[PDB]
């Protein structure tokens, strides 16, 4: 009932309290820890009218609390108010403040991202006036180009409206706003980015024509009130890129990589006081390592270790050499250099891993605690040279949150 | 009751049924996940005569059942023979072919032990006929000369008597066979190996002359039947080491650097149906990472990448240079290329981790399953370029197994 997590780094001891108020469950049991499947069935995502007070109850009551009138009658109305309207509609509508409340602490409790310290700096977007693809399209460009700050990349979150009967649903089919094409080959090989196979042959599926190329930014597919989905293209001058030099290594153009410089995950489902959001994208900066090590070295992805050791001149015969590992080691040190050198917000695993750690004091201090997942949070590389790999996490499950959720294309009942 | 694990980088899937003979618990609940607590107190190790036969019988019957004759009369009898010894003792005693199985079969459970894919070729020296220290160390000078088999490393594991009351107690205590010693400095800094710090003390306090330098080979203390215990010098032409070398820089010798061929634990507890052996020593071959990564390059070991990183003549003032995932992958080529041009058995932590994937595909097939901890089955350096990043592990704990226990100088009433 009050956990210890150690750090065998540093010694140092945080007391965890926050994990009594958890609610949803984790897959793992007292006989098995599942704590390394990717997609558990209690991370995904259709609720009914009568559960639905406690969530909204619970959230006002944490909500209030957190505005330091808790208990009050401005609460107790709102409690009543949004109770005699789940009564009569079956669901309820969050204010402005409660949306921007409830997307925060979604961030904030997401135990697998590692960027948390910002969590409270984050621009919230109620999109939840949108009724059509065209408006998504907008309000998306927006987020775009506001997250993107010419590069002073900004936190933001864009808010469409929240399911209903859940055959009306607003989503984004992008995984991710900004992302690269894939497309299989004669041979079989792939061009481009070999996640997106699926995703960009659905494109040209609905008519998109691709220039069946490398870096081919997607265009977005947006369902808008469980419509079917329609193709949109972002400007490309709000599609800010980074063409990835090295600073040692000249013939490093030559490979003539690039990445976007904005993250921004849309297919995500957000949570707040039971009512869930299924177009939700959220955007921040990059670590390093997401595009450097996932994937540019991915061998599902980019797979570029092969030609990046061949230029490096690298002992390619044995697995003992390490020449996956020094190689990799360059292409992380170019992305990092390209991004800086073009002043967009880019952070390396240690600085980012380093602030998880101040961040984690400062939840257990003033929160009694922080989700974590170790599985995770440590960098897929030189983990145990950053103090994530050292620090002990404990993993449970808050609200608000934001859960995983089946892909449209599977699910939407189409035409 | 049929779980299915999945691979990320290969789309391959295996169904998990040996979870159900599972008993000892996790520490992880519905609500937390403590897949990432290093020591749970599960994890850790005083039984009774009741609890004994169970554990006795569950032993019994999976070992006649894997040698094809379960259920048949010499099981019925070896069935009864025990039971009836433990109502005579209130404890019993491991024929050579059980204390084998089970000895191997605690390897074969290490769920945190990526190396399991030789488990079954496990040389067991029984050492249940043991009462002295100096027979203790005359076993464990023969373990050490047989493992360590001039380079040509050999697994082995030596089994002192199991315990009976507790306060007569076998115990190395030493965490490893052979270990560095670690001496805090005048300024407070440390030579040697910091980790030992405590245990070098130790060793001082009951009598080692230190020769306070680096890679002291420390003293064996070892505990017989409860008795204060007592030191032992290791032969040192037992004690095999590798210079630490690079092929391409030069300057690599002048680093000094040495590791020591053999990795042999010896703090854990052995258990095997219900019996606890507290001293186990056992021991393998390195992983490079071990000594690459961990020993030589934790803040809180070695910590050698200011050194490194200066000779290497690396930018050190931006921590997003990566100069210290630079150095750490040189030395790491380094350790690997020293102990292979010296024909010490050594492994790269990508042949390893393939052989890890190769061997749970082989424990699903013909076992229903294979414990496994992701949070430590995973290198601690290019974690995500290894096979075993992308794996789904269920972590179980299944018996016979190893266990920690307290530090013999916590618990020990001395004298
Ligand atoms: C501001 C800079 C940010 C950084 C550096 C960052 C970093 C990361 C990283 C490295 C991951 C691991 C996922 C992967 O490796 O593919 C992650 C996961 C995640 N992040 Fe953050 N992130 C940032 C912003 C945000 C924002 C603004 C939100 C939400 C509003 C968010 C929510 C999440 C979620 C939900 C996950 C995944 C958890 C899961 O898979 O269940 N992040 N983040
Ligand atoms: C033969 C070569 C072997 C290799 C390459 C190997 C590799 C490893 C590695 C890398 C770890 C992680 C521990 C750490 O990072 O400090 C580990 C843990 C472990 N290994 Fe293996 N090992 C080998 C042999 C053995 C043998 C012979 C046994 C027992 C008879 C054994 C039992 C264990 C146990 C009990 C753990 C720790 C689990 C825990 O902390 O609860 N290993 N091994
Ligand atoms: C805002 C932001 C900034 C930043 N730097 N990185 C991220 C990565 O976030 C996420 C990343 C993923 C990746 C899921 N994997 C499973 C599939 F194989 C890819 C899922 C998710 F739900 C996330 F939220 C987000
Ligand atoms: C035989 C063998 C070969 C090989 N290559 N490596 C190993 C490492 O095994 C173990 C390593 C540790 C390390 C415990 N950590 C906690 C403390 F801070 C160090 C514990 C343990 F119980 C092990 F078993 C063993
Ligand atoms: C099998 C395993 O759960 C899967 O590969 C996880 C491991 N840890 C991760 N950690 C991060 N940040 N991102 C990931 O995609 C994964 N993948
Ligand atoms: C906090 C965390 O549990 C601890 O640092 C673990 C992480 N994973 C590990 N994995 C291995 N192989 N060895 C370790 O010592 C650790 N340490
Ligand atoms: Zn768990």
């Amino acid at each position: 009932r009050f956990l210890k997590v150690k750090n065998w780094e540093t010694d140092v001891v945080l007391t965890d309290t926050l994990h009594l108020k958890s609610t949803l469950e984790t897959g793992c049991t007292e006989h098995i820890c599942m704590g390394s499947i990717m997609l558990p069935s209690q991370h995904t995502r259709v609720a009914t009218k009568d559960q639905l007070f406690p969530l909204a109850k619970e959230f006002l009551d944490q909500y209030y609390s957190s505005i330091k009138r808790f208990g009050s009658k401005a609460h107790m109305d709102r409690l009543e108010e949004v109770n005699k309207e789940i009564e009569s509609t079956s669901t309820y509508q969050l204010k402005d403040t409660e949306l921007i409340y409830g997307a925060k602490h979604a961030w904030r409790n997401a135990s697998r991202c590692v960027g948390r310290i910002q969590w409270s700096k984050l621009q919230v977007f109620d999109a939840r006036d949108c009724t059509t693809a065209h408006g998504m399209f907008n309000y998306i460009c927006n987020h775009v180009k506001y997250a993107t700050n010419k590069g002073n990349l900004r936190s933001a979150i864009t808010i469409f409206p929240q399911r209903t009967d859940g055959k009306h649903d607003f989503r984004v089919w992008n995984s991710q706003l900004i992302r690269y094409a894939g497309y299989k080959q004669p041979d079989g090989s792939t061009l481009g980015d070999p996640a997106n196979v699926q995703f960009t042959e659905i494109c040209i599926q609905q008519g998109w024509k691709a220039p069946r190329g490398r870096f081919d930014v997607l265009p977005l597919l947006l369902q808008a009130n469980g419509n079917d989905p329609e193709l949109f293209q972002i400007p490309p001058e709000l599609v800010l890129e980074v063409p990835i030099r090295h600073p040692k290594f000249d013939w490093f153009k030559d490979l003539g990589l690039k990445w976007y410089g904005l993250p921004a995950v849309s297919n995500m489902l957000l949570e707040i006081g039971g009512l869930e959001f299924s177009a939700c994208p959220f955007s921040g900066w990059y670590m390093g390592t997401e595009i450097g090590v996932r994937d540019y070295c991915d061998n599902s992805r980019y797979n570029i270790l092969e030609e990046v050791a061949k230029k490096m001149d690298l002992d390619m015969r044995k697995t003992s050499s390490l020449w996956k590992d020094q190689a990799l080691v360059e292409i992380n040190i170019a992305v990092l250099y390209s991004f800086q050198s073009d002043k967009v917000t880019i952070v390396d695993h240690h600085s980012a891993t380093e602030s998880f750690i101040k961040h984690m004091e400062n939840e257990y201090r003033c929160r009694g605690g922080c989700p974590a997942d170790w599985v995770w949070i440590v960098p897929p590389m030189s983990g145990s040279i950053t103090p994530v790999f050292h620090q002990e996490m404990l993993n449970y499950r808050l609200t608000p949150s934001f859960e995983y959720q089946p892909d449209p294309w599977n699910t939407h009942v189409w035409k």
